[PDB]
């Protein structure tokens, strides 16, 4: 059994009150009150609609993933990681497709800086659409689950649904359950043949496992699955840490 399983199976064993206190510990977050004010007042300009532009945003000023030309956002939910894009200097038009629907998040209007070279589509579930060419693939799918096997089916479909969509481009996936060991085949053929590296973003929660595979980087995907688990079993052992405050994103106003 994996570092990952122990991990998962002491989660599971948590009170809500333990839960409650053990997912922010010692975790980056961005400060989402302003934003949260502005879009109650049905403000269009300058606030992210999710925490997804600050978590976007961490890779591309990283250099792990430089979105250019004709960006996809699959999964697009409210539209975080497309009104981001949208601003960047490289990127031309952005694509985002979502499930919507009840239980799932509709695609936010917004009059952010670039929010018009920006189509958000709903009622588009990913599994049923044909690849399209595109420079930058983003994909942020992967919900969460109590049972591990559950959250390895939802990996492996993932990762069997975005590699079409690669030709040669800048890509940034979340891999939802990254330690099982049918997951690890997948992604270090996908590594080989796709390149890129999987990285833990520190605005993750420490109740998911959650890596991103990105293309601006090289690495043991084992090694940095291995290095995520023992330190979100290590933050069970300590009392609760207040997480780390940080500004969340400006994403200003006007077309380009
Ligand atoms: C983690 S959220 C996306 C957050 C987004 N990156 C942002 O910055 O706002 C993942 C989204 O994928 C959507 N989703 C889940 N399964 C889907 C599917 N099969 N096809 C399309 N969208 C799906 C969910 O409704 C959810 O809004
Ligand atoms: C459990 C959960 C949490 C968050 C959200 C959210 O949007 O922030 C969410 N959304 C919805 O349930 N949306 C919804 C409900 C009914 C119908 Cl007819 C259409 C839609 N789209 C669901």
């Amino acid at each position: 059994e994996t570092l990952g399983e122990k991990w998962k199976k002491k989660l599971n064993q948590l009170s809500r009150k333990e839960f409650d206190l053990y997912k922010k510990s010692g975790i980056t977050e961005v400060d989402r009150t302003e934003a949260k004010e502005g879009l109650k007042r049905g403000e269009t300009t300058h606030h992210a609609v999710s925490r997804g532009s600050a978590k976007l945003q961490w890779f591309v000023e990283r250099n792990m993933v430089i979105p250019e030309g004709r960006v996809i956002d699959l999964g697009c939910g409210r539209g975080g990681w497309s009104y981001y894009c949208a601003g960047l200097k490289k990127v031309t038009e952005v694509r985002g497709y979502t499930k919507g629907g009840p239980g799932h998040e509709e695609p936010v209007p917004m009059s952010t800086y670039g929010w018009n070279i920006v189509k958000l589509m709903s009622g588009k579930d990913v599994f049923y659409l044909p690849p399209e060419k595109c420079d930058t693939l983003l994909c942020d799918i992967g919900e969460s689950s109590p049972s591990p096997t559950v959250e390895e089916s939802r990996t492996i479909r993932v990762l069997k649904m975005v590699e079409p969509w690669l030709k040669n481009n800048q890509f940034c996936i979340k891999v939802l359950n990254p330690y099982m060991p049918t997951v690890i085949e997948h992604l270090e053929r996908l590594q080989r043949k796709h390149g890129g590296m999987l990285v833990r973003n520190p605005l993750s929660r420490n109740s998911t496992h959650e890596m991103y595979w990105i293309s601006n980087g090289t690495g043991n995907i084992v090694s940095s699955v291995n290095m995520v688990s023992r330190l979100l079993l290590n933050r069970f052992t300590m009392t609760h840490r207040r997480p780390t405050i940080e500004k969340d994103v400006d994403l200003g106003a006007g077309t380009r």
